[PDB]
């Protein structure tokens, strides 16, 4: 069988925490007045839920509503017990409200309102510095969630709002989001395909935080080399050669080796054999002004194969690439 892993950092956060906090199907939801919520216009439709602005007329405050697709109690409540949990913790989304919505038959949650300019046209504006400063804001939300013993298991630029005016990030959509507990399996269907962890592409469940950093150094690669997604597979399958067409395939095998994992044999009509490359050569002249020393070594260290040896997220803060961020 697979060895077991643990998390090498805030491993019993939850089993010394009371019952309480990480059993959410015992949650019990406190409502508000769904009165209070006018709509105002449809911002989107997710594969759970859509998303709506509304104003709060008891303020006259524009807000966010996520109205949930019908799914299991359970998900739903683990999402609600996550953001009460997180709520006013650095770069967490501020779950404003809960109400029923008389339409859908679901919970409609109320967050605080982001002015955030789309990923697909703020990635072309950002610059080395903006590109440190807002990776280190997310990595104080994943510190702070990771401390907190929960897993966001879906980093991607979509899930992260900039608000670049006033330079205010949060990191949304905890609907995938778990709580870590040591030797627990878990589902390996989380996190969109280009940002997925080697663990999920090979299908070891007992993973953990370090999941979300594999995700945020594919949102490094991305931007700093001005390539997005990085690791474009285009299926499960085709995300792993990619990966391993850079990280090289010697290392995929020390890895499953390691966990006493086997690859899917259709891989070996795939997979190849890759040397493992140097980040220089994803370096051009319209990308070069986004890298240093520093930036090349932070990704390296996020790009691990092994889970258990990615940088944590409050590790990744100690790193020489956010010395030029100005710190508050
Ligand atoms: C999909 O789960 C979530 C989504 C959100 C929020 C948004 C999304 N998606 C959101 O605020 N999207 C916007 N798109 N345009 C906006 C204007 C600035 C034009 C008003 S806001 C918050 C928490 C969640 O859990």
């Amino acid at each position: 069988g697979p060895v077991p892993s643990r998390a090498r950092v805030y491993t019993d956060v939850n089993t010394h925490r009371p019952r309480e906090y990480w059993d959410y199907e015992s949650h019990v939801v406190e409502w508000g007045n769904q009165d209070d919520y006018q709509l105002v216009r449809k911002l989107g439709r997710g594969k759970y839920s859509e998303v709506f602005e509304a104003i709060n007329i008891t303020n006259n405050e524009k807000v966010v509503v996520k109205i949930l697709k019908p799914v299991k109690k359970k998900k739903i409540k683990r999402e609600i017990k996550i953001l009460e949990n997180l709520r006013g913790g650095p770069n967490i989304i501020t779950l404003a409200d809960i109400v029923k919505d008389p339409v859908s038959r679901t919970p409609a949650l109320v967050f605080e309102h982001v002015n955030n300019t789309d990923f697909k046209q703020l990635y072309q504006t950002l610059t080395d510095y903006d590109i440190r400063f807002y990776m280190y804001e997310i990595l104080k939300a994943l510190d702070y969630c990771h401390s907190m013993g929960i897993m966001h298991r879906d980093v991607k630029p979509h899930n992260v709002m900039i608000d670049h005016e006033h330079r205010k990030l949060r990191l949304i959509d905890w609907g995938l989001a778990e709580f870590y507990h040591p030797g627990q399996e878990y589902n390996v269907r989380v996190a969109s395909r280009y940002f997925k962890g080697p663990e999920l592409l090979v299908d070891y469940q007992m993973y953990d935080y370090s999941l979300d950093m594999w995700s945020l150094g594919c949102m490094l690669a991305s931007m700093i080399f001005r390539k997005e997604p990085f690791f474009h597979g285009h299926d499960n399958y085709d995300q792993l050669v990619r990966i391993a067409k850079v990280l090289g395939t010697e290392d995929l095998y020390d890895y499953i080796d390691k966990y006493n994992i086997e690859l899917d044999p259709r891989f070996n009509d795939i997979l190849g054999r890759h040397s493992r490359k140097r980040w220089e050569r994803f370096v051009h002249s319209e990308n070069q002004h986004l890298v240093s020393p520093e930036a090349l070594d932070f990704l390296d260290k996020l790009l691990r194969y092994d889970h258990q040896s990615r940088l944590t997220a409050r590790e990744a803060m100690e790193h020489p690439y956010f010395y030029t961020v100005v710190k508050d």
